[PDB]
Parts: C-alpha cells; structure tokens; sequence
C-alpha cells in the first residue's frame, strides 16, 4: 500500500484510527476510552461524534492533517472485493493483510455480538495468531482497496474468528 | 457413487447420508403432500432445523447404500465440494473454502448457516438449493449440510447445518 | 458446457477423442490402438496424421462429421485460465472438470515422463478418485474455455498426478 | 517471530532454520566473496541442489532462534505463505496452492521445483527471491523450499526444494 496510506493510520487508545481528511478521523468503537473527554488537544464540544455500532467517525472544527488530502470513505465494497487491512506491528514493520470480502453479517465472536461485513483471509491456512493474522491489538485498523486510479477506505477492523479464517469491518 | 446419493426432490434435491435418512433444504420441500418416496408421512420421522431438514424412514428406502458420517458444519478454512445435479446429465463438483457460523444478508433475505467462498459453468444457480456439501477426511467421506443461498455474483454461498 | 461441445465427444480406442471440424479429430496418443489401419471406415493412406508427443490430430479426406461447424484450436491456453475437461461419465452422465491451467511443464507420473500444459483442479481437496477427479480412462478429454462469444478447445487429457490435484492437457 | 529469521541477502532474501543453518536461492548468492555474516567461506558447509542452497555454520550465528523442521516440499494442496519482506518494511504473507514437483518454462528458462498457485500488494516481485515457503501442520510451523522463480502474470510460482 502506498506511504501516504501508512501516514493516516495512528496509534489511538487500546488499537488505531484512520485520518480520511484533515477533519475526519475513523475508528473501531471499542479501542475509545469510555472516560475520554479530549483529542487531539480538542474538547468533546468542538467534535461532531457519529456512532453506528462498532464505526465511530470524528469530525473536527479545526484541520488536525493538514498535510493530508480528503479520500474516498465508502459503506463497505462489493463481495469478492480484495482488500489490504493496514496493521502496524511492533518495530516499524508494515503488515497489509489480503482479505477476500464477502456479506453483511451478525456473529457471535468470543464474548461479543459483532456486525458488519465479512472476510476471510488470503494469508495461509495459516491464520491462527500474529504472524499471518490479526491480533485484539489491531482493532481499528483500516480496509482500503484500488479501483482505478483511486484509493478507497471501506471500513475498520472489529473483529476476528479463533481460527483467524474469519475477519469483520465495521462499516458507516 | 456419491453422486448416485443425490436425488431430484421438490423445487430442488436432496441427499441420501444412509438406507433410512435423507437430508434437504427446508425451503425446497412441498407444502401440499401426503407420501414422500412411496412412504406414508406417519412412517417418517421429519427434523426441521431452520433451512436443514432431516428425514428418517421406518423402511429401508434405498438399501444399496452404507452410512457415511453427517457433521454440523466443518473446521474453517475447509475446502468443501457442494455436489450439483443439473436436469441436462451434468455433474458439478464446485470448490467452496469454508468460513464461520452467521446470519447473512443474501439478496435482501436473512439466512443462518456456515458461510462459504467459491474457488472459481462455474457458479450456482437458484434451482440447485438442497444439493451437500461434502469433503475427504483421511479415508473417509463427510458430509457437514445442504445448500441454502447464494448472493447474485456468486462469490457467498450458505451451507445450512444440523 | 454447451450441447454442440458435448457432441463432440467421442468414444476412442482405450479413451477418447473430439471433432475440431468435420474433418479433423484430435487425442491423446496413447489412447489410439498400435495395430489400427482403419478410423471411421477411411484407410490410413485417406488420412494425413500429425503426431507431436502426446497430441495426435487425424485430418480426413472425407466429411466425416457433416452436422459439425469448425471451432477454434489453439495451442495451449493463457496462464490463469480456468478450463472444463469434458468428461463423459458410465451412464449419460457429463463431468465439465474446472481446472485452472498454470505453466508449460514436463514431469514424471507414474511410470511416464510427460511433456504439456500443467493445471490445478478446482473440484475439492477431494480429488483422489472418480467421483470430483480424473481417472486413467479419461485420457483424451478435450481443455475447453470460453473466451468473449467464442468457445477453444486448447488440448487433450493426459496424465494426472497420484494425488489427482495436479493435471496435464497435451498441447498441438 | 518467523519473520525475525527472513534476512537481506544477496540480491535477495533467505531464511535461519536454526542458529546454525540458513537456507537461499542459488542465484541470490554472491560471486565474489570471502565471508557471510562475518564468518570465513572454510568455516562454512555450503551444499547446492539446483536452485535451493543450505549453509551449515560451525559456530551460532543467531543464538536467539530455536530449530524448526525443514522438509523436501510439501504434499499437493497444501496452502503455503510466501514470507515477502520489502526495502519499505513491508511484510507480505501470499497465500499458494501447492501443485506438483517438475521441470517448468517460466520466462523462457527452465527451472525445476515445487510448482504453486497465488489464491489473490498481492504478487510477487524480482527483488523476493528467496523468501521461504512456510505452513502450520497441527501445532508445528514447517518450512519446505525457497522463492525461485514467477511468470509475468504471478499466478504460476516456483518453491526450490532440498
């Protein structure tokens, strides 16, 4: 995936977060911290917040990244879209899964009801733990893909299987 | 053959797992019917499980045939083969690696079972609904449900469970 | 597959052959009997063979096939391509394989080196045997594919691995 | 981690097994050398198979690792991960189908090994040869072979194997 991509995912709370625009910050509701009353040095007021389940979106009234350009933020892609999860792992590594995405599902993972769209994958059969899957750690984590000649960001990680086969984007 | 197990039934088929029990989609079977393969409904055993039904005989339907083992689904990541019946004479065995267990959106309908991606006619089609998902474990054949749904690309199929 | 394809299948010494045209047949060589002088009721001296390896093409002097229309032959296919092995079945059964096709490869199968266009099926893990795999009967089975409105034919079956995953379709 | 054990080398990559034996590509190697990894060439055993190569160092070089199992290949169906590393610090794990042993034409040269398929950024390149072939069998991580070579497309792979 592109350095300009790397540059908009950010260590955020108990996971990541993604910079669509100078304004607008994405992440898994999850990894927020339930006391939080400030970000970014901004207080709540100055935000518009919009939760739709395991998606919270963050608009600012200030440029926070004014260094990035506003992307293309979609509700999930078409089934059978590949799409690359962009994990950052300990020591600068750079970990962008191959997913194959399916439908819209409702599942019960671990102790948790989870929603969103589905995939599965293309890293091995071979998924189970962190060296060819996902982590709890990688929560918020974007799913981006290429059509034409521009990027698109669809979605943020929730949640995995135990086997590690399974994966769901939380979607806006 | 395993092939010989699969049987035209209602709007689609079904599948022989032993002499006495059958196993379909619960959507493809009749609602106006008294006998099903000469044999009276109160000498059937009927076990419906949303879109898996189980039948179990009191006679010996199909004696030519052994048991084979019939699980709830499969491990993820399993590389199933859902055997389709076509009324030209063809035979169909398509690719499909398993996922999870999960309530789906597929063509604006809810459907539960463990879903599944294709390898790849090369696809499914509506008139296919009740066909098995089966694959080789060692030296023995399993098989782990029925097909219930499919979106329009035909890239997510639903394998219904016990 | 087509009915007009399956037409063309045709029951052949020790497998099968399949009609290109109205005057050419092509098979696998080693299914054709070592003593043969005489094919569909025309001498040997009324047919121009033409034998590379383990791909044999029979062009015939008279129309022998009137209710066909000639179809493209190629050699081989591009790498990728997902093919249906045209297989007939004890009992008007028709098993169209899926095989996705890969590299130009010369191997040793059992007790045979041979030399064609190596593939992967895509009926199962579950290929060892006749009900989703090839059997050594079905040597001659014709490599199909559709290409835009076209269909090709681009070889004939020849060898399968112990396994049944890997294939290997003789190529003109 | 697996990916501590993929190191630069050459004109590519290659693999630590254990702290005492590294697996690479043939033509990867250096030329003209008199060391690796700051040891003498008389230090070291260095056995060639086609393109797969092993050195077996007399004394610890990565003291950090365990030993793993290294083995000729794999069965056919196997689903391998290519361990890719880039000059980025990108990690790319590629999903292949394992297919046959054989002599392949791939860009005109023949190279002979472990054919495979991609299941798919989402290839291969010219600057990752020599990366391993890894699998998970039950509760052990195996390694099979090294990245020899890959057609235009990137479908088609070759694993060399010992």
């Amino acid at each position: 995936a592109p350095p300009t991509l790397w540059s908009r995912v950010t260590k955020f709370g108990s996971g990541w977060g993604f910079w669509v625009s100078p304004t607008v910050f994405i992440t898994t509701t999850h990894v927020i911290p339930t006391s939080a009353k400030e970000f970014f040095g901004e207080p709540l007021t100055s935000i518009a917040i919009h939760r739709a389940g395991e998606f919270t979106l963050f608009r600012f009234s200030k440029k926070i990244r004014p260094d990035l350009t506003g992307m293309i933020l979609e509700e999930g892609c078409p089934e059978g879209t590949v799409c690359s999860v962009l994990i950052k792992r300990d020591s600068g590594e750079l970990l962008p899964l191959a997913v194959r995405m399916g439908a819209i599902a409702s599942m019960r993972i671990q102790g948790r009801l989870v929603h969103g769209q589905s995939g599965m994958l293309l890293t091995g059969a071979n998924a189970k733990g962190m060296d060819l899957g996902t982590i709890p750690g990688d929560c918020g984590a974007p799913y981006v893909y290429k059509r034409a000649n521009d990027w698109v960001v669809c979605g943020v990680h929730a949640a995995a299987t135990k086997s590690g086969n399974t994966v769901v984007c939380a979607v806006q």
